[PDB]
């Protein structure tokens, strides 16, 4: 579990969004397995913007904060899981290091900011959603 609080916004992986992000929605799209919903209070996250590579990312199944080497967004094939078949996952970037599906949401960082969140993983690897191309998370 975990979400990104920037502004009025909540960002959360699509699979784990409730039944108030849904009638609150503000934009979501399958493919990256995010979400995005209105807030009445304002977050304190700050989004990088940035192509930063290296970061810190939170491991729930470890109660860790990992620092990771992650590759650039992408469009990756992502196995079969509870929520998904397997399809193509976009804007998808990996790193070698733990997760387990309940670690979903973990924030990846970076000295800029926040890059992504904890969406995918197996055989070593965790992947992360981007969210740094999202610039309008930063106004209105
Ligand atoms: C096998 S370890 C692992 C770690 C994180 C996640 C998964 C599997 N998964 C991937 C889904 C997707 N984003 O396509 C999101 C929901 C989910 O449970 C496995
Ligand atoms: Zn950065």
């Amino acid at each position: 579990s975990g979400a990104i609080y920037v502004g009025n916004y909540r960002v959360v992986n699509r699979h784990l969004a409730t039944h108030n992000d849904w009638a609150n929605l503000v934009w979501e799209d399958s493919s990256r397995d995010l979400l995005v919903s209105s807030t009445t209070a304002q977050g304190c996250d700050t989004i990088a913007r940035c192509d930063c590579q290296t970061g810190v990312y939170y491991c729930s199944s470890r109660r860790k904060h990992y620092p990771v080497s992650f590759s650039k967004p992408s469009l990756i094939f992502v196995e079969a899981s509870e929520y998904y078949p397997a399809r193509y996952q976009s804007h998808l970037m990996l790193a070698v290091g733990h997760s387990e599906p309940g670690d979903c949401g973990g924030i990846l960082r970076c000295q800029h900011g926040v890059v992504g969140i904890v969406s995918t993983g197996g055989n070593g690897l965790v992947g992360f959603a981007d969210v740094r191309d999202l610039l309008w998370l930063d106004e209105e």
